[PDB]
């Protein structure tokens, strides 16, 4: 079985990225021992979320799309997710160091690719729930792929109701996710608009969606922050236009943030939107 990897040949090279429960490392699957094996990205849990990883491994295994990271296999006894290695890392890490390389045309092409990969996920009846630049991987200067699926859940129904909301990226969530933990495909459209903002800002730390919202709502509200974040979304207040971003790209972003899940555009429609701007 080429999808079965033995632990003894999986040679850790370095750490790539880290979440709260999950960890991604660069490894070389080296059966020959001469350090000639292929490099792979390995997802393991930090030392119980074993059940969610197993489900995530099964979601990824059956996802086949050029804008979604390729599943390569597993490593058992207790499981590790084996995927292809994308050396340019995430958009969160890649964009600040490549401003000279990536221009608006390229940013909008990335925008399409994320949309396409997201629209394939939704058509397979899945909600992502963690769509941010940190979960988007860079293949090259021309191609991006959705790199993580840790929060991904199957919609039965227009939505799936979440029980555990503890590591939720609240500054990327739609008001229904914040108010009732209700996740629709439109919730992923809302998160796309936030991911779009990061992308057009080259993922700048000082103008991150969290920081732009803390300046909007007030940074000293502690545990009242989500309520006040919902308060400002209700008022009609949204993330500001990114510097040097044309108003029509900002208009496509504003359509991702229509308070009502039904008033929001679909990914198919966003694809058409950016395609008209690329001609
Ligand atoms: O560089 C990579 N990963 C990375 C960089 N920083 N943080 C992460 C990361 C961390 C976690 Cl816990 C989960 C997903 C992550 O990547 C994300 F961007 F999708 C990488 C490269 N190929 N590859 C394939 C699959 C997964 N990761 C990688």
């Amino acid at each position: 079985d080429p999808t079965h990897f033995e632990k003894r040949f999986l040679k850790r090279i370095r750490d790539l990225g880290e979440g709260h429960f999950g960890k991604v490392e660069l490894c070389r699957y080296d059966p020959e021992g001469d350090n000639t094996g292929e490099q792979v990205a390995v997802k393991s849990l930090k030392p119980n979320h074993i059940a969610d990883l197993k489900k995530e491994i099964e979601i990824l295994r059956n996802l086949y799309h050029e804008n979604i990271v390729k599943y390569k296999g597993i490593c058992t006894e207790g499981i590790k997710l084996i995927m292809e290695f994308l050396p340019s890392g995430s958009l969160k890490e890649y964009l600040p160091k490549n401003k000279n390389k990536i221009n608006l045309k390229q940013q909008l092409k990335y925008a399409v690719q994320i949309c396409k990969g997201m629209d394939y996920l939704g058509s397979r009846q899945y909600v992502h729930r963690d769509l941010a630049a940190r979960n988007v991987l860079v293949e090259s200067e021309h191609q991006v792929k959705i790199g993580d699926f840790g929060l991904t859940k199957a919609i039965e129904k227009e939505y799936y109701t979440v029980k555990d909301d503890r590591d939720s990226p609240v500054f990327w969530y739609a008001p229904e996710c914040l108010m009732q933990s209700k996740f629709y495909i439109a919730s992923d459209v809302w998160s796309f608009g936030v991911t779009l903002h990061e992308l057009l800002t080259y993922c700048d730390s000082d103008s991150s969606p969290m920081a732009l919202f803390l300046k909007m709502i007030g940074p000293t509200h502690g545990q009242m922050t989500v309520t006040r974040l919902v308060n400002t979304l209700k008022e009609g207040k949204r993330l500001p236009c990114p510097p040097n971003c044309p108003d029509e790209v900002y208009q496509l972003m504003r359509k991702c943030w229509e308070f009502q899940p039904s008033n929001r555009t679909s990914f198919q429609n966003l694809i058409e939107g950016f395609e008209a701007l690329l001609k």
